[PDB]
């Protein structure tokens, strides 16, 4: 079992949980590919059997009558139908486990506190839309954000998938420009074009909230505008740089990923949007300062009267820190939940400790857990980590177009 | 079987075909990635054959008279002696290759410019000291630093190694207390205790340059005072924070790693100190702000009158940036070569581009290439990378005790 050191404290642990890693990653003894962003009834049964074992362990009923009976029921259902259905309590447990198992999530100290909306009876894209609106409403909670997932019907033989075409429930449009530039968010050019192609009348601002493209089984995607009073946004200002407000920057309250596949015990839920709350570096560092995103770093630095003619003035570092200060201040001012990267990584360290006691390890992707500014100022930088895949899991999947 | 590698800032794609040549298996498997872990008779002929072939291809002389002749001589030497001697030009070529192959080095744009001092006729620790003193004076060059390596005799069976017990040629002492805590550098408490144990009168300061412990084969180490005029140091001041000087901080000019093992063509050099120049985050972020190093961050924030009562003021990030400014300002004022993390990573992207054309890829350790502050503000953050072991190489080796 891999030995793991924390270099700040000197403590050492062994990740025994990694030995149970079912599915395989991209690395080999010849080469490590850890930095890459994107690396049959019998096999359904063995996946299902392992999940049921997980579930009955969690409720202190391993080896019990109810445990063996459920294993038998699942085998019989797979034999008779090619698939099986989760019980409601199994779905809740499995959704929480998938979050808990997500190696790239620094917010997992919260994994036990997750509101699970069971939408597996959803019949249409129109009912899908209503479920999504109520997710957004519940999760936003007027700024006091609450973690939630809504689970739409599973993939099954004989029917297409439910899919949310949007990568998040709330996203800003990206309009390819006349001269080849992008107005708004360059990350969203593709989905923006698809929305227009599907009847949306575009805007022309930098922060136009996109409509939803929702796909019911064997249906074209259908366009739905979000009710604007459901989409809580935060205008960005800085506590001491009064000109910052004149940038006209905004971001939205709710980070709700909507393009990932939820896998539980072999069953696949291609539509299962989940939401928490932001860590401020996601907005202030990546979304606003990535060169291929809003790319505001140099404009802020010039307004700050920094010397942008030389790298050794650290103008980039200074401007990025104040942009992150603006995000934290603005969300706090607006009474919208947000966590800074110091508080988040501190809580993740407690999560690793909890998980070492509970499970003998914790799958974690160092390059995603360490924040994109001030890396070695946070405790996770000095913590060696073991990255591996456990199920239940959130998985990437191809775009439906 | 050729990993696809994407740069996410630009969208460009390359394939690392060089990875298909990796010799020493790394620590990762398809079941788990260990990429964040700091530390994971005549097969000598196959390693020598391969290295000789490397040398002659690099001079456009594969399959020619001198190539075959050199192949026979190493064969004859190993048959008659069980080992072989590197030609002078081969030692130079191999040192530069080991540097070029170092996956954790962001400074490899310089790999072609390296001064190699051949100390393979060395004997006794007194000779090492004069060799080390020659290196330090050459490398330091009154602040206009020049990359250099000194290669002491290779390991041979039945006889002890040449070893430098210090991890660097210049290191500050770390002294315990009437209460456990350390005055000076906590990274060097052990070698301080070893140096004192061998007769060195310790100082009482936070920045006392340690003596050298130099080990001739099968002899105990010998203490050597470094000539103080040969140890160039930089008092740290800040361009605008007038009180920063009064903190009494210093760092040394020359980063000279002296505990790693150089391996060329199957031959091993446990004493081969190499030096370049600092990247400013090494000093300003890790050495001065790591909690287990000088841990100065909060003292600087107090002096800056920052709100240390909440993490979301980003007082840590602000104090860190100003410490890095102070490092850069002070080295530039002292006319000592230094490179900031923005300049260094941009040069590394150019190195990756050069290596793509020259060799079809480049072994790179993402977690070590991305700087410890402002990670996603540097281009390497957005570059996918492949990590693997090529030879010649710098390897880690156990403490010689
Ligand atoms: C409660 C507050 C939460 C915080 C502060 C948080 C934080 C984060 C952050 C910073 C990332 C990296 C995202 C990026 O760089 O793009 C992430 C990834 C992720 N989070 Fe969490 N998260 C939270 C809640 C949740 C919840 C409720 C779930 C699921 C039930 C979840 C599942 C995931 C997954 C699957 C990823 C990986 C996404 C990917 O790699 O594409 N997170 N989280
Ligand atoms: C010339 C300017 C140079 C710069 C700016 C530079 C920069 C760096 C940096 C920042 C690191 C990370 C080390 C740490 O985090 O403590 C590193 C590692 C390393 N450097 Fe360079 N370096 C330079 C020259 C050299 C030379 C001349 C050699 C060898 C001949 C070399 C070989 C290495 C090796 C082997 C490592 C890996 C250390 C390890 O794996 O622990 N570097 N370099
Ligand atoms: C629940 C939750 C909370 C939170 N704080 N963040 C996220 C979150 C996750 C991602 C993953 N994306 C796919 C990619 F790899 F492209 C990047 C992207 C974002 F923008 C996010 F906000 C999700
Ligand atoms: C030639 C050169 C230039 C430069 N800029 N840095 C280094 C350098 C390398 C290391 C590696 N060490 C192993 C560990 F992980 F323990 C840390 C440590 C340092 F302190 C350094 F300064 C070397
Ligand atoms: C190429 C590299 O893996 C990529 O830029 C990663 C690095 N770490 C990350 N970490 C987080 N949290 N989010 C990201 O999108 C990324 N991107
Ligand atoms: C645990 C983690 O691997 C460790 O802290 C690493 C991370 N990246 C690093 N990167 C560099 N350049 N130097 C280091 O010492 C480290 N330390
Ligand atoms: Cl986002
Ligand atoms: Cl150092
Ligand atoms: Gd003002
Ligand atoms: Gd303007
Ligand atoms: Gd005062
Ligand atoms: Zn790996």
């Amino acid at each position: 079992f891999p030995r793991v050191k924390n270099w700040e404290v000197g403590s050492i642990t062994y990740d025994t949980l990694s030995a149970q890693a079912q599915q395989d990653g991209p690395c080999t003894p010849r080469r490590c590919l850890g930095s890459l962003v994107f690396p049959a009834p019998e096999q359904l049964l063995s996946q299902a059997r392992d999940f049921i074992n997980q579930y009955y362990s969690s409720i202190k009923r391993s080896g019990s009558q109810a445990h063996e009976q459920r294993l038998q029921e699942v085998e019989a259902e797979v034999a008779a139908t090619g698939t099986y259905q989760l019980r409601e309590s199994e779905l809740v447990f499995g959704a929480k486990q998938a979050w808990r198992n997500a190696p790239r999530c620094v917010g997992r100290i919260q994994w036990g506190k997750l509101q699970v909306f069971d939408a597996r009876d959803c019949r249409s894209a129109q009912e899908m839309f209503t479920y999504i609106c109520n997710h957004i409403k519940y999760a936003t909670n007027r700024g006091n954000l609450r973690s939630a997932i809504t689970v739409f019907p599973q993939r099954c033989p004989g029917r297409g998938d439910f899919r949310i075409w949007n990568s998040q429930l709330v996203r800003y449009a990206g309009y390819r420009q006349q001269d080849g530039s992008v107005r708004g968010d360059p990350a969203n050019v593709e989905i923006t074009e698809l929305c227009i192609q599907h009847g949306w009348t575009p805007g022309n601002g930098r922060f136009d909230v996109l409509p939803l493209l929702l796909q019911a089984p064997d249906e074209p995607p259908e366009l739905f505008l979000l009710p604007p009073e459901l989409v809580l946004e935060v205008p960005l200002e800085h506590p001491t740089l009064e000109w910052f407000a004149a940038l006209g920057l905004r971001w939205y309250a709710l980070p709700a990923v909507s393009n990932m596949l939820l896998e539980i015990g072999g069953l696949e839920f291609p539509a299962a949007p989940f939401s928490g709350w932001y860590m401020s570096t996601e907005i202030g560092t990546r979304n606003l300062c990535d060169p291929h995103r809003y790319n505001i770093l140099e404009d802020v630095a010039v307004c700050m009267d920094l010397d942008t003619r030389t790298t050794s003035s650290l103008w980039k570092d200074k401007a990025a820190v104040e942009i992150n200060v603006a995000v934290l201040h603005s969300y706090q001012l607006a009474k919208v939940t947000i966590v800074d990267h110091h508080a988040a990584t501190a809580s993740f360290m407690k999560h690793l400790e909890n998980e070492q006691k509970a499970r003998g390890g914790c799958p974690a992707d160092w390059a995603w857990i360490v924040p994109p500014i001030s890396g070695s100022l946070t405790p996770v930088f000095h913590q060696e980590m073991v990255n591996y895949f456990l199920s239940p899991a959130f998985r990437y999947q191809p775009d439906p177009w």
